[PDB]
């Protein structure tokens, strides 16, 4: 249906270099099924359009409700990268239909890290570390509620700093103690609440 198309599409950012539309479709169709999010036989994702130059994709789903459920995959790791899943900017919630996902996907860590009391900044990361490896560094201290590694939009290369929020706010000081000042060749990690050094 044409009226619901805006409510059946999602933006996916930070996609792996060189990924094909078929590989992305298969990934999401499988994850939807394995996660218990798919609501009928057959594929929930109908199509994927990739903008290779600009590093983003749009997924199109067969139903409004499956599209909403797929928002729960925000931050899922695909080929080392934390996929950013968002509504299209022109999306308008429909009457009587839900706007937010209802099913949690175990192990998936959101990419939305709002400014808050215990949001952490991690600066000085080696630029060869992908999203997955930086997530593992941080998860050593405890489970994350949210995380984003900052990249150069034109090249896709890590800018060497990230933000995060732990599930347990009390882990924040443990990560600071374990990581702040750590020396890595020419780099020295700065790990502190992001409010301390925000511009
Ligand atoms: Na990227
Ligand atoms: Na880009
Ligand atoms: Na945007």
């Amino acid at each position: 249906s044409q009226m619901t198309r805006q409510a059946r599409r999602l933006y996916v950012g930070n996609i792996p270099f060189g990924i094909t539309e078929e590989a992305m479709m298969d990934f999401f169709n499988a994850q939807m099924r394995l996660g218990g999010l798919t609501q009928a036989p057959g594929n929930p994702v109908l199509a994927v359009q990739i903008n290779q130059d600009k590093n983003f994709a749009f997924l199109e789903f067969r139903s409004v409700d499956e599209t909403t459920q797929a928002m729960a995959f925000d931050g899922i790791i695909f080929q080392g990268q934390s996929l950013k899943i968002r509504r299209p900017h022109d999306y308008q919630p429909l009457p009587g239909m839900s706007e937010n996902p209802s099913v949690y996907v175990p192990g998936v860590v959101s990419t939305v890290v709002p400014d808050s009391a215990h949001k952490l900044f991690i600066g000085g990361l080696p630029n060869y570390l992908n999203d997955d490896q930086v997530k593992e560094l941080l998860t050593s201290f405890g489970p994350l509620k949210a995380f984003n590694l900052v990249k150069d939009s034109a090249t896709g290369l890590s800018k060497g700093y990230a933000f995060c929020e732990y599930v347990d706010i009390n882990v924040t000081d443990q990560a600071i103690a374990g990581l702040n000042g750590m020396q890595l060749g020419d780099k020295k990690l700065l790990v502190q609440r992001a409010s301390v050094g925000a511009k």
